[PDB]
């Protein structure tokens, strides 16, 4: 419109319906120049890393691009909190997003000291990668998502990408790829972005935790009519058979199984422990890709430790939250957030456990039966598991890889998987030239007017209800505050300003039967 | 229609369209009487054989069957170019297929020297298996097909099928099927057959390369906004944690893992190696069924050899064709050529690698961390991976075989898998008795003419096409040919007439990001 | 239609309306296997030949070719005659083309004795390259076009072609052709084809040669109002001019100039005289083409001789034709009929003459003024020209070169130049196979009943006519017969029954001004 108008206005709310929630959340971004208007080639080698399995070959763009892939992100903790006490599953249905308010800015600096004014005829350009035609960085847990508190102001991520290597080398196969290939909207001062998403057909997140377990669905008054073998010696072969029943559940026949495996080392939180070896690389459970190694992480979605275990956690197959001010390099636990999958022990089999013994011999009057663990499991037909848990602070989507195959695509650190998600909102502010001399050179030009752009964001999600309709009698397990008192209220800015999630929240609290 | 008027013409030519391709070939064939118009039960007993590996019964028939399911039967080698050059995946949508212009023989031998005329009054009796009543064999890597060359006149190969077997014996449930208890369309030298089918729905093959890999799909710039266990010993249980970000990436987070693996024995291409043993049998990756070894060949797709490995080939895990002139039995490397799936690495695991390791224990004060090789690993939720590349002068399509249950059923030698695949179309000389005694004798006759037919035969293929949509900006791989100076063209005649194809050709030379 | 019934009539005969002539002419064809069914690579290392000029690489295939393009095909010597004597010109416009009366025969050998046996069942494919798609040989002066002479019954020439080389061996670029890669019908003994095809619009060739010369089209009687520079000298640079009359018509200002010119050698064709050296090859006039040399021949249209130098003939400027029963080899003159075209002088320099004279320094008091010969001349505005003269026996038509740029595409041995010329009619017999062996053998069949096919072909073509409107007084110059006794009539058959061409005829008898 004009440079005196506003493009927009501050939506922050969430709107209960009866089968749907409307999340809407805006937030005041900061652009600033990136790579100084240039793409430049990284690797390992420009970074100094020389270890194969952290080898790379990619691009650093002048591009920035939005993501808010994360679930605070739209979900405040009252809302989130409602979301996971009263309803069995959620999806996300459809996406409007919004770009206004636009302010660019120059920066001069005459000495040690700089002025910022505005620049009213320069432009922001951004488009959406609609087509899915550049690499896909949101699938992946990076930092730079929306602030959970709407008051926040926030950077704008850089955007880059990965290509094949071949040690710090790239190979022909290797692509590169020109953002400014692509048509994009340039906005001034008074001008303005949006567009409208649908999100494909998913299925409902389950945030409710079963109140049975895969190995108690029988009747524990009725016998089967099914025998098992009992005895075998006398104290001579003699086959003894008898009846499974409730005295007996674990030998009962069973119509479907725990699902898969991939076994994690256990590791105790509790100090004054005494380790034998240096092993959080060593004894990691891992995939090789074309000679790298890379660590098995999150994995399959397993149960974090039996019963009464809470001290132990996989050494990689759960997600680890930092609490606000931590560090970035060597924190200690107190410093991390190390969420767990209980819930699913129903189900899916303990990641620090063996999947269970398989018969390895033929056993004879010279050979006794022998057995081995099976520590890694594929799936096997009549298999039912949970895939991991999602939360307030983790991810939400994640796009499906363009593979001939796959198995259960749902994203293994959590979320929705889509062939077609979200697409890539990328920014850029477009470069200003200097003085250019008075004599033409044909080479590119390197002086360019420093400039930065801020602005507003607002992006609006429909997500589907499941509503429980359970008859059970007694109360459900619900999360709740604690009343206690304390310095701080929980979710909350603190005496300077600063806003902490003070520990991750699931969605598992209703149950259900299985 | 006549003796006199030819019953079709020769079509051979492709048609390019915008999203779809139509190969059009013709060959000349020749029908010879197999068995003496007889069925015989043959088995491993009727062959000498008696290893219980190699242990069949079986059924062979008098009948010949056209066998079109190699991909050079209807692309020629510049058409072929074509398709892997310019687009990103194509299947095939509807067959026509054609019998004409019939030529029955007969031969008379009076002392050294054989007489061929014209039998205008004998019939040649063929029809399709529609209903998939009889066992299949096209699903199976079997010579005999149209040759790539047009010119080339082939032999139509005798069908055989075979059924259970208790070594060389057969059981109550082996089956044994007479082709003359089926409808055919009985065609004198006037008469012509033809038929149409429509290829149920398969998904495209992938014809392109990742230009990128499953664990570098994270940004290069951007810190995860997860904890990974970094440390654990301080020089007592000091657990640390650290951000996982660009100059670690093999500990990163992340939502899919590459597909399943079967390990495959390495072997070296490279002459004046000493191998340790006799292994080609010993050091095989095998499955078992009924107590009968088969050998696993090609085995799930995987990645051939690592990064700059070429001379590493998986025992039993490429397809491997022979060059033009090879022999049949113990030829030498440079007599064959060895395909690879090296465009797979980016999702697949290598063939000679395990998938990765697995802990294998609870560490503790007392026990170090231990970890255990997967050698083979079934599949998991989360997995992503690539199917075998198709070649010119590899298979097409393969019958899914009729069961309960199945996963992912391409076949593992390349092509479509489907229910439905094109029927079976068998081709016999009808027997023509020889002079009969004046007396009548109830015994079936057993003196026949000695016959021959000949003909053409047309077949029309219409295939969809996936055109590409990159934003690359730098050029492609292309598949091209060498315009080095040499005594012949490639994919062309010698000055002895003989066609050859100088190497396999795959799909895979354009990219796409993962 | 059946084998009993004859699919077409014989059709020769001329039909002439007033500005159109109408040529019929059928002939009787016999048609052989080439190559034995197969395609052999050739070149100069398997026909034996080393010097680099002589170098080739290409194809020998299986199809013969209808060829009819020379003129005799089409044109009686007494058509002929009036076509030349009463036209100012001519032009093909369209054609028609018929194949029938197929009769495919087998030949059998028992021992020094063949047998020869109609195969009804047997066909025969011809097919026409509508799109230009394969090369064109048809624009050489090759033997095997249809005869001459009506009742004689000629053998169909093998189809073959060339492509780039280095020596004998080929390059990346080098292309293989098969022709079973293209639709084709097939004919029986009772089926035939026909086609027609439209002459592209092309100038009437010039049958005429012209009364004046190029240096004489100025009034004799007037003056120029010109003036040239006639003295120089005294007997001081004195400078004098006249006018340039009747009396000096060598240096009258002229507005239009001989064509261009590119000298050949003169040889004399008296006998006894004797020769400085062996010149046929070192004394060639020659071009060359990436390292090769070629012979100019026949080279830009020139003027054979001068006036009143009949005995002498450019070394290779003109078209050689072999009276009828001259060996292959090193023949004598008196052995064939050497071509001229003296009727063009008046236009076209002579081909044994330097073009002219061209000052080549500054004149001054020190330096005499020097001029240089004009070996080759290349176009200059204003020049004019006519073009080589056809024949009888000579040819027709030729495919102007796939190029981005020509100049006056007139062939350079005589006829019309067109970018879509009469498509190649390509012709084979289908291989019938022998008895083929009673167990499956993949390789191609090689064992093949030997066969051959004769017929009838038809070919018409309506030719336009330029009818001349001449106000000469005296008769013309007509091509005529000589009344004095002979032993033989030219062109007729001798006591044996052998036609014979006794001369070439040109068509160049009227005449027209300049």
């Amino acid at each position: 419109d004009g440079v005196g108008s506003s493009s927009g206005n501050w939506h922050c709310d969430s709107q209960w319906l009866g089968d749907r929630v409307i999340t809407t959340s805006t937030r005041t971004w900061a652009l600033p120049t990136y790579n100084n208007h240039l793409y430049k080639q990284i690797s390992n080698s420009t970074s100094g890393g020389s270890s194969n399995d952290n080898a790379y070959f990619g691009y650093s763009t002048p591009w920035g691009y939005f993501d808010f892939n994360r679930f605070h992100c739209h979900f405040s903790p009252r809302d989130w909190q409602r979301l996971i006490n009263n309803n069995w599953g959620f999806r996300p249905k459809r996406l409007n997003f919004k770009l206004f308010n636009i302010q660019v800015k120059e920066v001069t600096d005459n000495n040690g000291v700089k002025t910022i004014a505005n620049n009213l005829t320069s432009t922001v350009q951004v488009f959406t990668d609609s087509d899915y035609q550049l690499p896909y960085v949101l699938g992946s847990a990076h930092e730079g998502c929306l602030p959970p508190f709407p008051a926040d102001v926030f950077m704008i991520p850089q955007y880059g990408y990965l290509t094949l290597n071949d040690g710090s080398q790239a190979v022909g196969r290797s692509s590169f790829y020109c953002l400014e290939y692509f048509p994009s909207q340039m906005l001034r001062t008074g001008n303005n972005f949006q567009f409208s998403y649908e999100f494909e057909n998913v299925p409902f997140h389950s945030s409710y935790a079963h109140s049975q377990s895969l190995d108690r669905l029988m009747n524990p008054l009725i016998d089967q009519y099914l025998y098992y073998l009992s005895k075998t010696i006398n104290g001579q072969q003699t086959l003894k058979f008898s009846v499974a029943g409730p005295s007996n559940m674990a030998v009962q026949g069973r119509n479907y199984i725990p699902g898969p495996s991939y076994r994690q080392q256990r590791v105790s939180t509790t100090v004054t422990q005494a380790a034998a070896s240096e092993f959080a690389w060593p004894g990691a459970s891992s995939w090789a890709l074309n000679g790298r190694n890379s660590l098995m992480n999150p994995g399959p979605a397993m149960a974090s430790h039996k019963e009464g275990e809470d001290r132990f956690f996989p050494l990689s197959g759960s997600l680890i939250f930092g609490k606000q001010g931590t560090g970035r390099d060597n924190v200690d636990a107190d410093k991390v957030m190390i969420t767990n999958e209980e819930e699913i022990k129903t189900t899916n089999p303990v990641a620090t456990e063996s999947y269970g013994q398989v018969a390895t011999n033929h056993q004879s009057a010279q050979a006794q039966a022998q057995t081995g663990w099976v520590q890694n499991q594929g799936i096997l037909p009549g298999m039912v598991w949970q895939d991991r848990d999602v939360y307030l602070q983790g991810p939400i989507w994640a796009k499906i890889p363009h593979t001939d195959g796959n198995f259960h695509p749902s994203p293994l650190m959590g979320g929705f998987g889509m062939k077609h998600p979200p697409p890539q909102i990328l920014i850029k502010n477009t470069p200003v030239p200097a003085d250019p001399p008075t004599a033409f050179n044909k080479d590119k030009l390197n002086s360019f007017i420093t400039q930065y752009s801020t602005g507003q964001v607002s992006v609006e999600i429909e997500w589907e209800l499941q509503k429980e309709n359970s008859k059970r009698w007694n109360p459900e397990i619900q999360y709740t505050s604690n009343y206690y008192k304390s310095n701080n209220v929980e979710f909350a800015v603190n005496t300077e300003g600063v806003y902490s999630e003070p520990r991750p929240i699931g969605t598992r609290y209703l149950t259900r039967n299985l």
